[PDB]
This record gives C-alpha cells, structure tokens and sequence, in this order.
C-alpha cells in the first residue's frame, strides 16, 4: 500500500488523517497542539506516524500545514500562532525521527491543494484558492501540484497593493488608504477580507458593524449596507480581474468567512467581464467544499 | 530518435529550428511569411516540417510560437500581426495536414520556456520570463512546463493596473494615466516596456527622445535623464515587487529592447527589498541567454 499521512497544525489542535492509494480516508485523529515544550510538539507527531505505520504496516507520506511558513533557507519556522515550535528546524527535526522526507506548506497553500485534488477538479491545470477571512491568503495549484515559490511566499495575494482601477471607485486621494501589517500601505488585505469587508463600511458609514451583520442589513434593504455591497462587490471585482489577467486560473475556490456569502458567487460572474481583457473568459468560480477540514487533505496530498 | 521542430510566426518571416532529443538545435531555416493567401501560409509551414522528416528521417513534434493567441475554444488565431492567418483555426489545419499534434502558444510564453530550458534553469521549480519592449509579455513556467492559463490568457502582466505604491510615486492624482491597446487604463504595458520607458521620459521633460538616446544622456549625466531614470528604476522595483509577492518566481528572466540596459541589473537588487515582504527573497534576475533564437526554442520545448 501507498499511504498519505497529512497534518494540519493550529495554535488549539492537530488534525490528523491518513489517505490511501485511492485518496480514502483510513485515519482521522485530533490531539491538542502542546504549548508547552518542543520536545511534546514532536512527540505529538512522531507518536501519530508510528501508530499509523503499525496498524497499516507501511510507512506514510508525511505532510504538515502551518500558520505560517518554514525560512526556505534555515529550515527555521515563522509561525507566531505555534509557541512551541516557532523558531525550530521542523522539517529536518522530523526526517531524522522518521526516516524519510517531510513536507511543510502554509496552509492557504494546502487549503487550495484539498480543493484541487476533488475528483471534480482533478485535470484542472490551474486552480487559485482564496481565503476571505481575517485576511487574503492565496494558494497557486498547477496540474495539482503547489508552487511554493522561491522563499514560500508564493501566493501572499493579501500583501499585494490596490490597482489603479480600485484606487479610482474608491476617489483616488480621497481613497482610504489602510495600514497592513506587512508595514506596507494600500494592501488588499485589508480591504477584500472580511476584515477589509467591515474596514470599508466603518470608513464611510462611521459604523462598527460586523461582517454578517451588515450583510443582515442588506438582505433588509438598508440603504447604506446596500451601497457598501455594491461597492464592496465593484472591488472585488477589479482586484480579482488583475489578479486574473496575470493568473488566467482555470478554477478559483473561495474560503475562510467571507465565502459564505453567497452573493459573491452570482456578483463575480456579473461584474469581472468589464474589468478583464475582452477576449478573457471567466474562471470557475466556487465556494470551497471542505471548509475547515481541507488543512489535513491539503497536507496529505503535498505528497501526492 | 525524437526530433522537435519549433517555428516563430513574424509579419515578415517565418523562422523554423530542429532540435534533437538532448535539444541541440540541428536545423535553422527562414521563410517569408505568406501575406497573401492563408493556404499559403499553410504551405509554408507543412513544407518546413516534410522537408524536416526527409532530412532526419523523423516525424518531429511541432510547436508553434505566434505574437498573438489561439481563442481557447474556437482555435481561432487573434494576431493582427498575421493577416493572412488571422481568423483561422491553424491548429486544426495543421493537424489535418501534418496527421500529428500541433500546439500553439504566444510568444511570450516560448520566450520564458526557452529560458527555462537553458542548463542552468533546469531543475528550477519556477520561471518567470518578461519581455520589455514595445510592450510588456510574461511567460509563467512551474516546473519546466508553461502555464497558458483558461483562455490562454495568463502572463499578460502588461495589462494589469499600475499599484497603488506606484501612482504613489508618479504623484497620485497628477500621476499620468496612459490609454492602452486593450481600451483600458493605467495599463503597466505603457510605463514598464521600452515604449514605457519614452512615454514616460516625454510625460515629465516634453521631449520626444528613444530610450537608447535617454540612456545615452544618462551616461553623460544630464540632469533630466538621470532624474528619469531613478524614476523608471523605482517605478520598476515597484511594480515588479507587486508581482512578485503573487508569484515568487525562482528565477526572473528579461527579454526585450529594454533588457539591454544593463543599469537594470544593479539596480533591481537594491531597490526591491524595500517593497517586497520582510520575510521575502530575491529571485536570480538575469538578462536573456538567447536573444531571438527563443521563439523557435520555446516553441519546439512545448512539446518536451
Ligand atoms: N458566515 C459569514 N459571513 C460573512 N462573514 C463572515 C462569516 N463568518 C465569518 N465572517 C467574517 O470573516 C472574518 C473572520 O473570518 P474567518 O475566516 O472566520 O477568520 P479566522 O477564524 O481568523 N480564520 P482565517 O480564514 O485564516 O482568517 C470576520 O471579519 C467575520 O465577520
Ligand atoms: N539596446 C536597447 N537598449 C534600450 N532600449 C532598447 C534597445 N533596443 C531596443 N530598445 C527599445 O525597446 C523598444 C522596442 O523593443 P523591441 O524588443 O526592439 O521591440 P519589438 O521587437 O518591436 N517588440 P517585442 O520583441 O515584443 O518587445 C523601443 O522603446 C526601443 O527604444
Ligand atoms: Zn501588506
Ligand atoms: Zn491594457
């Protein structure tokens, strides 16, 4: 047997999950992440792989989402949200403890991969993943396979600046310029997420309304909600369609909060054509399947 | 023996390569391109390639390099360059005729997998080749492979819009906004490619100089051309940090006029770190390593 061993790791817990040669689930475990020592992060996973390995008598593929990403050059983890393993050599730590290679993604990366690996969108060459929550994060799939990119950067959409055509629906030098916490100005992180979603109607309605209430008000007709929508739609559109004309991607999946509203789907199809070059054609564009548990599939198929 | 035949389709001439299975290119042949008749266009090609499988003795794969695109589901050719073929589904022709694959691919595109393939870039995980002349062409590679995208759309950088940071630079609302070939605006096509590179020198200085003349004044230190370009550098660094955030390219090739200007080089290095992420990395930045060989190269590694 071929087997897919794949590891979502959060600040709270660790998914786990084991995929045979047919991508069948065989294994699903869920341990709390340890705060404590390095020492029990390891042990966390090590103790999961040689479980797995007894019981199916072989020995799996190893792969690991983070909220974060590994320094490409030192091995060494960025992840402020993981305490005990921020600032360690994961990827190198566990090959020695397991004998053979391991495979550490962000998880907007294994987020997008979970999604292209749908027998669905199998054959797909490209599929972009987005995730609308607290910020963008991007995941770049082509012919099922992540681009990592040259630093593991790859796909940081968020930190990308407003283009001219949002900075002109938004009034040019009267536009709202929001700080990032990349330090940089004018990101789109801040402005397409559902923060960003919330951030846009506080600066023109003086409001502090939360994302699913202002859409609460819109579905009731409320002028100014409606008027954020509206808006908040056109923008999403012209940064999408920049996006696009670069990427051309066959499928894009959307996920995190803001992909639940189910506006976005039938408004993107809409109001993308004005923006993109006339002989473009329009993306797939879905809301994601597996919603919180594509991290451990994600992880699982790095190895695919 | 596999032999792989390339050809590059310029409004004047019609250029074929012949490359063996350790692509070392065994064949060079130039025809003018056919204005009149597209069965003549049509003869052209097909007697390239049967001439090419007497000579070695082969039937060679065929790649074809166009300035211009195929409609993704038409097959129709959208080249205003190529009158003669222009409306018409050459793949399809060419297949009937040649009784083989054809595979058609923009010029940009064979530009960046030309690139790609020197010994060098093998190997590398990704590629991103630009080529800045009359205007800006991208070409994305993942893997030795070009990514053409759902309707062949994808690396056309040249029509996405000028980011915020770089409206910034040129004075925001005073920033002037250059009309584009696609009918949109604010277009980098017009800013970043050697023709950018005069309208913008003309813009500020009300001169109508070319961009070898600018440098030229640049070399001998005259006040205007060295203030034009530590503006172009930057507006460069700018744009480019944007797009790279997206794509994190391993490696980074220039093509066109404007890559000749070795000042580019030096000054890439210096000035992206700025606008990049903190936790980002440089790309290998390099000139071109095959000039104009890379329509016919590329087209021939389409089929690799
Ligand atoms: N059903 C929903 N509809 C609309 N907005 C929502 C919904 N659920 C959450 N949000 C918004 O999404 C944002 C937070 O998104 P969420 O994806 O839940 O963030 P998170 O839990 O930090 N995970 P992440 O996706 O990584 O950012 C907030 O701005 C919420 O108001
Ligand atoms: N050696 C050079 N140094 C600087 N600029 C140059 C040089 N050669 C050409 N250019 C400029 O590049 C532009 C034309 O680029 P060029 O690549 O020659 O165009 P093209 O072949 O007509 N089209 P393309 O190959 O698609 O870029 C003009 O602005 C020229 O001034
Ligand atoms: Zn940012
Ligand atoms: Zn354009």
């Amino acid at each position: 047997g071929t087997m897919y061993y794949g590891f979502d790791i959060g600040g709270t817990k660790i998914e786990f999950g084991a995929f045979d040669a047919d991508l069948v689930r065989v294994a699903r475990e869920r341990v709390a992440t340890p705060t404590e020592s390095y020492a029990a992060f390891l042990d966390a996973i090590v103790t999961l792989v040689n479980n797995a390995d007894a019981e199916f008598g072989v020995k799996g593929t190893v792969g690991i989402g983070i909220p974060g990403i590994a320094d490409v050059e030192t091995g060494k983890l960025l992840t402020s949200n993981i305490p005990a393993a921020m600032g360690h050599t994961l990827q190198r730590d566990l090959e020695e403890r397991l004998q053979r290679p391991v495979k550490i993604e962000n998880d907007a990366n294994c987020f997008a991969l979970s999604e292209a690996w749908d027998e669905d969108l199998r054959g797909e060459p490209s599929v972009l993943g987005l995730i609308l929550g607290t910020g963008v994060g991007g995941g770049l799939i082509f012919n099922g396979k992540v681009h990592s990119g040259r630093a593991n950067i790859a796909g940081e959409i968020g930190h990308t600046r407003l283009p001219y055509d949002a900075l002109k629906l938004l009034g040019m030098e009267n536009a709202p310029i929001f700080p990032c916490g990349c330090k940089n100005s004018g990101c789109i992180d801040n402005y397409l997420s559902g923060r960003g979603f919330e951030q846009l109607y506080d600066h023109y309605f003086s409001e502090k309304l939360s994302a699913p209430e202002i859409i609460a008000h819109y579905e009731q007709g409320e002028r100014r909600a409606v008027q954020h929508v509206e808006r908040f739609m056109e923008l999403l559109a012209i940064c999408l369609a920049n996006i696009f004309t670069c990427l051309d991607p066959h499928v894009v999946v959307l996920g995190g909060g803001l992909s639940n509203f189910e506006l976005i789907y039938q408004e993107l199809p809409k109001r993308l054509p004005a923006h993109l070059l006339h002989v473009a054609k329009l993306p797939k564009i879905i809301k994601a399947r597996h919603g919180d548990a594509g991290g451990v599939r994600g992880a699982a198929f790095l190895n695919l």
